[PDB]
């Protein structure tokens, strides 16, 4: 019924944000409506021993019973809570079903009102509401059972005559008491261990403990310096996102001046103010959006509901009846077509409305009972709390068992030659037990994710959690939505293709601005086409920009005219000079949708005749045209220009001569509705971003997959797609369709019919074709039918073939997203509006292109709106993700040449030197291991992909062998000092004056500070290490002073060092052994430990399997 003739918006908004698989007193049990979760909520209060106890408890225990407990909730419940009904309480408990406990408690306000106001008795004080993840559960005193939400918002609307009355008095206040504001307010992160807990790496859960062996004054300096860095390092990091958390917050707030119709009077409010019942205004301008989702009471409207549907074309809604608004319900998910018609939504940026007259609406929805508040709270239910960390929750476990080894080792031997049993425990425990790993390891990691995170925010791209950046590295496919993500959110004009008179044939598409200059008869179809595109529309001109219907917006800036007051003064043409003359609107009739066309009569100024422009639909042309004039392809080229998912719209022109034209025209409608001649077509499409092909090529091309998952037409988004390369040209495109009937039965069949063809591929079971490359696009029914209906196979075979996936409701995102992860392929997601909300979280790396929306818990946020920013955190990603095992790999072996430094030391019955180990592990190591992990991406996405597995050969082989061959050149080092005869090695036998100590300490001080330049993995997907300022500068500052320490140490340092004097000539080896290591570990790591690696070396992705399984398939021709 629009002007258009294509795809036209079918897709409702829904608050549905998890997917329902389908299947073929006290203490209550209830299920959200929305998410599933079926909940229990169960009311305790506070016994005779309660917190009195509790609190002594934990001030006797040190507090580790606390923070013990908060994170195992289960049994303080059973501890402290006292089982009563809940009428009468102050403790509740929350249950998930999967056995997640959380405690909250009851806010109790006087109400004296009757139960009427609050739902569906006149005696009501109680107003028990718990506030559950924005969830607000009242108590019904009538009943003894809480209620499910707030979500039927009490409707008292159905008379019609005080629907626009409005409300008055202090019922406002009561309303305002129990719906809560209308703005989506979440909590805000407490600083109190709440945002901490996000930051606070496992590891950390060690570095107490290792203050628990350092406690006792053995290193007095060393634990308060380790503390200090550390304490550091995680305040600025928890402060940066923290900061970056609010600064994405203070954009996400919105407030707009609203013209409140209450007590019989329009008053200016802001847009957290609204609450049910409230009757505000629209018509009146700088209403960009709409503030609550309400129903229309006047005036119709068009409203671009791109961010809560994926649907770009802007809906236009309609006054609603008194039959409308006795159908709804707030309740309802989804809403139908019939109330949707008559609808505005929470949100959504309004494009025009009608000019005391005003299109004045009723808001029946506030808060999170919105839909985009209904995302935005569902996507904050759900938490992967044990999901990475886990990855490096096995390290650890292999370490300790091979450092379980040396302990035996070295513990067969001194249990019965010089040490007794009740000591022996604690040299172990003091050092053995605490460089399991390395202190310095969970600080430097913090470091490296918080140089990642700026180096990202310099280019214009937030982070809000900064554990996500090393996830990054391992995406091998993206998922886009379609509308403001890879194209503009609205239609825009495409060219024209005229109708030449001499030919009766099209032209050509003519995208560019040429028909100003293009003749090619009483009239010519160009200028008449043109004269359509600058006169037809009633746009009502503002501010320069033209407001109105978004066709007729785009067309108007398509032609790049001058339009004037709407009256008998018409547009002027462009005086840029590149003969054509001026015309002028004399009347313009309002588009009947039932006629569906719109007309005008203009007079131009050279002529002087009058015309008239009509422009509508086709297929409705043409029983009202001049078929002398159509086109013989006029079907064939609006299957061309529809099937492939553009909009067109067909104009048409006659000529009303001098006599017939009248000064006074109360001339109707229907006489120039009749024997027009046709000029041609105005397509509409979604133009893509103009750097988002370049972005999806080198995506593409990078072996990173691409999927899109839009919420519109699946048509436009095949278009799309094709023009965008996502599915590469020339390849066939496959929709299934439900045949035999059924759709929502168990036994339905799929054909999946080409797209532009009567072939088609095999049944569900195998997805080949009959008797080269094609992709598969799937709509969002038929989708939800597969999922729970047909086979393992089918599923696995779709989502690998699939690149297209259209009509989805957030829910069957989501569910896409997590059957992407259900087998083993990692996906991130790049939505920007409310429907991407539940696909967001769910992912992996979820980018968030709109600033505001979808961003309060989306990991990334880009201020540049387009795909460009998908590069720079999948490859800054890799280069956080290397470098972190780059810090790994080098951490871990600094645990094992301690050892060495240890064990060796225990030959001469020796444990090490306490300035030397703070030396080291504070002046060489911190300022390796911190500076190391500062260095940007290579930017160039290379196709390959790091080693993303602490299982796997490639880390644990060169970390094993590069500490073997560190314990080889150290005992070279030891046998050649202790048969070196210039200087006996006093084995004096606590003991820290030993010459074996100094001639093993600069051994391995040396060991540890060629390990960082060769473990530094920085040519492949990094700055090489050339880069002399990030790097090279720190490592030969600390070589330069190694070298100081060494070949000339001066007096003072004799003051702190316990050094004994040393040879020239030995000195010299001694640096002809750091060289050789430095070559040998150079030259393997890069040519020869990789090798041994893969010479040395099943579970494999399912993703690689089914992509043999469908190659090799289709080489035997089935
Ligand atoms: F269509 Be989506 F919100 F980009
Ligand atoms: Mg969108």
């Amino acid at each position: 019924d629009e002007l258009f003739a294509g795809p036209v918006a079918e897709s409702v908004p829904t608050s549905v944000s998890a997917f329902s698989h389908r299947h073929g007193r006290s203490s209550q049990k209830m299920r959200l409506d929305n998410d599933d979760l079926t909940i229990a909520i169960s009311g305790f209060i506070t016994n005779r021993i309660g917190f009195a106890i509790y609190i002594v408890l934990c001030v006797l225990t040190g507090g580790i019973a606390w923070l013990f407990l908060r994170w195992y909730p289960k049994y303080y419940v059973k501890l402290v809570g006292c089982a009563t009904p809940f009428r009468d309480c102050q403790w509740v408990v929350i249950e998930d079903h999967f056995n997640k406990m959380t405690i909250l408690s009851i806010r109790v306000k006087p109400y004296n009102r009757p139960l009427s106001t609050v739902f569906g008795d006149p005696v009501l004080r109680e107003l028990r509401s718990i506030t559950y993840c924005y969830y607000k559960f009242y108590y019904h005193p009538v009943l003894d059972k809480f209620f499910c939400c707030n979500g039927w918002k009490d409707p008292q609307w159905n008379s019609m005559q005080n629907a626009r009355s409005g409300l008055h008095g202090d019922e406002k206040a009561h309303r305002e008491a129990v719906f809560g504001p209308n703005s989506i307010d979440v909590d805000e992160q407490s600083i109190l261990q709440l945002l901490v807990s996000e930051i606070l790496t496992p590891f950390y859960a060690f570095q107490v403990f290792s203050l628990i062996l350092w406690l006792c004054d053995e290193y007095y300096y060393y634990a308060a310096a380790i503390l200090l860095i550390s304490a550091g390092s995680i305040i600025t990091s928890l402060l940066e996102t923290k900061e970056t958390r609010r600064r994405l917050r203070e954009m996400s707030r919105f407030e707009c001046e609203v013209r409140v119709f209450r007590g019989g009077f329009w008053r200016t409010f802001p847009s957290s103010d609204l609450v049910p019942g409230d009757v505000y205004e629209v018509s009146d301008p700088s209403l960009t959006q709409i503030p609550a989702d309400s129903l229309l009471l006047t005036g119709d409207c068009i409203v671009n509901e791109s961010m809560l549907t994926g649907e770009s074309v802007a809906v236009s809604k309609t006054p609603a009846t008194n039959e409308t608004l006795a159908k709804l319900n707030p309740a309802a998910s989804t809403f139908s077509h019939d109330v949707d018609k008559h609808f505005l939504y929470c949100g959504t940026k309004l494009i025009r409305a009608r000019q005391e007259a005003a299109a004045v609406a009723l808001v029946v929805r506030t808060g999170f009972n919105t839909t985009r508040g209904a995302l935005v709270r569902s996507m904050l239910v759900p938490k992967p709390s044990k999901f990475k960390f886990y990855e490096d929750s096995f390290r650890y476990l292999k370490v300790m068992g091979c450092l379980a080894g040396l302990a035996f080792i070295v513990s067969l031997v001194n249990f019965i030659r010089l040490k007794l049993h009740w000591t022996l425990i604690l040299l172990r425990a003091l050092d053995l037990l605490t460089i399991v790993v390395p202190p310095a390891l969970p600080a430097t990691l913090t470091i490296g994710t918080s140089f990642a995170v700026q180096r990202l925010k310099g280019k214009k791209i937030f982070c809000t959690s900064p554990q996500r950046v090393n996830v990054g590295g391992k995406i091998d496919l993206m998922c886009f939505d379609k509308t403001g993500t890879l194209t503009e959110e609205g239609l825009d004009v495409l060219g024209i293709r005229v109708a030449s008179r001499v030919s009766n044939r099209f032209t050509e598409l003519l995208t560019n601005v040429d028909d100003l200059t293009w003749s090619c008869k009483p009239l010519d179809p160009y200028r008449a086409a043109l004269y359509v595109m600058a006169s037809c529309h009633s746009l009502r001109i503002v501010d320069g920009v033209a407001v109105g219907d978004p066709l007729e917006v785009k067309m108007f800036e398509f032609t790049g005219w001058s339009y004037e007051e709407g009256f008998i003064a018409g547009e002027v043409i462009s005086t840029e000079g590149r003969a054509p003359p001026a015309v002028g609107v004399l009347r313009a009739f309002d588009f009947n949708p039932l006629l569906r066309r719109s007309s005008v009569i203009a007079r131009v100024v050279g002529n002087s005749g009058g015309y008239a422009l009509v422009k509508g639909s086709p297929e409705c042309m043409p029983e009202i045209c001049r078929p002398e004039t159509l086109p013989s392809d006029f079907d064939e080229l609006l299957s061309y220009y529809t099937h492939a998912g553009y909009r067109v719209i067909a104009c048409a022109t006659k000529r009303i001569p001098k006599l017939n034209l009248v000064s006074v025209n109360r001339m109707t409608r229907d006489e120039v509705e009749s024997g027009l001649d046709f000029v041609g077509f105005i397509i509409f499409e979604n133009k893509l971003k103009p750097t988002t092909t370049s972005v999806i090529k080198e995506l593409l091309s990078s072996n990173i997959g691409t999927v899109m998952i839009t919420g519109d037409n699946i048509r436009t988004a095949v278009s799309v797609a094709r023009q965008c390369g996502i599915i590469e040209e020339h390849a066939h495109c496959y929709m299934p369709r439900f045949i035999e009937g059924n759709a929502d039965d168990c036994n339905a069949k799929l054909r999946w019919e080409s797209i532009n063809n009567p072939a088609l591929e095999l049944d569900p079971w195998t997805l080949l074709p009959m008797p080269r490359n094609y992709a598969i696009a799937v709509t969002g029914d038929v989708f939800r039918w597969i999922v729970d209906h047909a086979p393992t196979d089918v599923l696995h075979r779709m989502l690998v073939l699939g690149k297209v996936y259209a009509r989805m409701s957030p829910d069957e995102k989501q569910e896409l997203v997590k059957k992407f992860q259900s087998i083993d392929y990692s996906c991130g997601f790049c939505g920007d509006g409310a429907n991407d909300c539940a696909a967001l979280k769910a992912a992996d790396v979820g980018i968030s292109l709109s600033e505001a929306e979808a961003s309060v818990a989306a990991p990334f946020t880009s201020q540049i709106f387009d795909i460009r920013c998908v590069p720079e955190v999948i490859r800054e990603g890799r280069a956080s993700l290397v470098t972190s095992f780059s810090c790994f790999k080098y951490m871990s072996l600094y645990s094992f040449i301690q050892f060495t430094s240890v064990s060796f030391l225990y030959v001469s019955a020796s444990n090490l030197g306490d300035f030397q180990f703070l030396y080291i592990d504070l002046m060489l190591i911190l300022p390796i291991a911190v500076f190391m992990s500062w260095a940007g991406p290579h930017s160039k996405l290379c196709a390959k992909r790091p080693v993303s597995d602490l299982v796997s050969r490639k880390v644990l082989v060169p970390l094993l062998s590069h500490v073997f061959v560190c314990v080889m050149i150290q005992a070279l080092a030891w046998v050649a000092v202790r048969q070196q005869p210039w200087y006996i090695p006093p084995i004096v036998d606590s003991n820290i004056e030993n010459s074996e100590n100094t001639t093993l300490f600069f051994a391995s001080c040396f060991e540890y500070i060629l390990s960082g330049v060769v473990l530094n993995a920085g040519r492949p997907f990094r700055q090489s290490p050339l880069e002399t300022w990030p790097f090279l500068s720190a490592v030969a500052v600390t070589l330069i002073a190694t070298l100081l320490m060494l070949l000339v140490p001066p007096y003072w340092l004799f003051e702190f060092m316990q050094l004994t004097w040393m040879s020239w000539t030995f000195k010299i080896t001694l640096i002809a052994f750091g060289f050789v290591y430095f070559l040998i570990a150079w030259t393997g790591e890069h040519y020869l430990f990789l090798w041994l690696a893969r010479f040395l070396g099943k579970q494999r992705k399912l993703y690689k399997i089914v992509k043999e399984k469908l190659v090799f398939e289709n080489l035997y021709f089935q």
